[PDB]
């Protein structure tokens, strides 16, 4: 497809906060995000944040994709 194409995006809608692990990504209910890898694994996805364009892994259960 059109270089750019392709995005899929998801809703937060519970917060997740990191703590002090860059590998995983904090973000308040109502931020955006990115994928940027074809399927969650066991339960996590990864992704950059519209916000904070901060990245990493998050349960794909504290969003939902956006339609
Ligand atoms: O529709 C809205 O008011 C805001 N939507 C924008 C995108 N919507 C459009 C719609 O529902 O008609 C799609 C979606 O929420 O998946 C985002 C949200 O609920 O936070």
């Amino acid at each position: 497809g059109p270089l750019g194409s392709g995005r899929m995006r998801v809703k937060a809608i519970f917060s997740h906060a990191a703590g002090d692990n860059s590998t995983l990504l904090s973000f308040k209910e109502g931020d955006l995000i990115t994928l940027l890898v074809p399927e969650a694994r066991d339960g996590w996805h990864y992704g950059e944040s519209e916000k904070t364009k901060m990245r990493g892994w998050f349960p794909f259960s504290y969003t939902r994709v956006l339609d």
